[PDB]
């Protein structure tokens, strides 16, 4: 699989943005 950033950006860009 290859989508680590797609998994981290959600923990910060989702609502923490």
């Amino acid at each position: 699989m290859a989508t680590l950033e797609k998994l981290m950006k959600a923990f910060e860009s989702l609502k923490s943005f």
